[PDB]
């Protein structure tokens, strides 16, 4: 390692809508975020300048009842978004589009799916390449076990951009827990390299640590998943990311998260101080990212990052 050049420029985004969970995505080198709104709304917003603005409500399209669920995938030239109601059957809405602006009505559902006793959760993902096959991915953990039985993970995927999800996608955790509650399962595909990043509740101590996994690729469709120890004492693992092949893990001082650090390849760290609770990676390229928290209502700071290691 010569040379190693780290830069971070602060931008303050401002928002007018009051949102309850953001979902962030680069496309076409221009910031987007899906925003739930509580009538309840799902704005499509992209970042101009220092605000967002909204670019369509998706929600108003198929009048669902509450907050449905959210999958979002995006690719090189189309982004598709699917609204899922939270029977037998998932009912589904997929919403295509090759702009951003304008997206393209199409309601779905599956028959007899895999995903009825796992619990699932909102995410952004790309396409995961497997030989000459892209595949989206819905996946879903088990919240908890009493007794062993072994799918504790497993996702549903489709080559089809989101049309027919009869693909499934085997996952080989060998350290799901028993009696312990996970929460937010999230697929981290950067890459072609498949990962997840969940929570798990401690319940001794009361706390929800974050957990991540890389996965390798055991059988064509099967995965072999392990757990990838970032763990540092007196501070709290917050989200993973990878820059310059390597990873980018941000950390908090402790449960209240007043202050975040930012940690390259477990050396080099930037001190992060504005409550930077929910602070989240999006990766723009292979050597730059982007560090999105909300450290007040309506407001949204973002921490540019390049990072590079000859």
């Amino acid at each position: 390692s010569r040379h190693v050049f780290i830069r971070t420029e602060l931008s303050f985004i401002k928002n007018n809508v009051p949102c309850i969970r953001d979902m962030f995505f680069i496309y076409k080198r221009e910031l987007y975020n899906i925003c739930l709104d509580d009538e309840t709304h799902i704005y499509v917003q992209k970042k101009v300048k220092d605000s967002w603005i909204t670019l369509n409500d998706l929600f108003k399209e198929t009048d669902l009842t509450g907050r449905p669920h959210i999958f979002a995938y995006v690719d090189v030239e189309e982004i598709i978004i699917l609204l899922c109601e939270d029977k037998k059957d998932m009912t589904c809405h997929r919403f295509y589009s090759n702009d951003g602006k304008e997206y393209n009505n199409a309601e779905i559902t599956i028959s007899d799916y895999i995903l009825k006793d796992k619990l699932l959760s909102s995410y952004v993902s790309l396409p995961l390449k497997i030989e000459n096959r892209e595949y989206f991915l819905i996946c879903g953990v088990s919240p908890y076990k009493f007794k062993d039985d072994k799918d504790d993970i497993l996702c549903m995927a489709s080559h089809d951009k989101g049309e027919t999800w009869g693909t499934k996608i085997v996952i080989k955790y060998d350290n799901y827990k028993l009696g312990v509650q996970y929460f937010f399962l999230r697929p981290y595909i950067s890459k072609n390299d498949l990962s997840f990043h969940f929570y798990v509740g401690d319940n001794i101590n009361n706390v929800k640590n974050v957990n991540f996994i890389e996965c390798t690729h055991e059988k064509d469709l099967e995965f072999v998943c392990s757990n990838r120890d970032f763990l540092k004492d007196n501070k709290v693992l917050q989200d993973v990311s990878t820059l310059n092949d390597e990873y980018i893990v941000s950390y908090g001082n402790d449960n209240n998260f007043a202050e975040c650090y930012i940690f390259f390849n477990n050396e080099n760290s930037i001190l992060i101080k504005p409550g930077c609770y929910g602070g989240t990676f999006v990766k723009i390229d292979e050597n730059r990212a982007l560090f999105i928290y909300s450290s007040s209502q309506g407001i949204y700071n973002i921490h540019t990052i390049y990072y590079a290691n000859y």
